[PDB]
């Protein structure tokens, strides 16, 4: 499933996103649009034979097992394909364990990159929170 912005926006406000560890909605909002374009079924490979799942693009070296990533941890507890769902509840509650880990968002190459240090609130302006 395709999001709209304002409807993935109010879908992480209500599973608890917004100002989780110091980052606001729109932090998240602009994460996801550059690391998926709000798509649930994106999938990535890497370099080093991990894959990225998801609308937050979820690793499968550390936290979700896609079977086929040898010497892999799967922190989140949940197979990768469940990252796939137009219900983004597994999505949410793994990137919660993420952004705790101890380097915040810059765990998102994409969020680094792109979003930080810009207004991201504008990711939810106009939009009925």
């Amino acid at each position: 499933k395709v999001f709209g912005r304002c409807e993935l926006a109010a879908a992480m406000k209500r599973h608890g996103l917004d100002n989780y560890r110091g980052y606001s909605l729109g932090n998240w909002v602009c994460a996801a649009k550059f690391e998926s374009n709000f798509n649930t079924q994106a999938t990535n490979r890497n370099t080093d034979g991990s894959t990225d799942y998801g609308i937050l693009q979820i690793n499968s070296r550390w936290w979700c097992n896609d079977g086929r990533t040898p010497g892999s941890r799967n922190l989140c507890n949940i197979p990768c394909s469940a990252l796939l769902s137009s219900d983004i509840t597994a999505s949410v509650n793994c990137a919660k364990k993420i952004v705790s880990d101890g380097n915040g968002m810059n765990a998102w190459v994409a969020w680094r990159n792109r979003c930080k240090g810009t207004d991201v609130q504008a990711w939810i302006r106009g939009c009925r929170l």
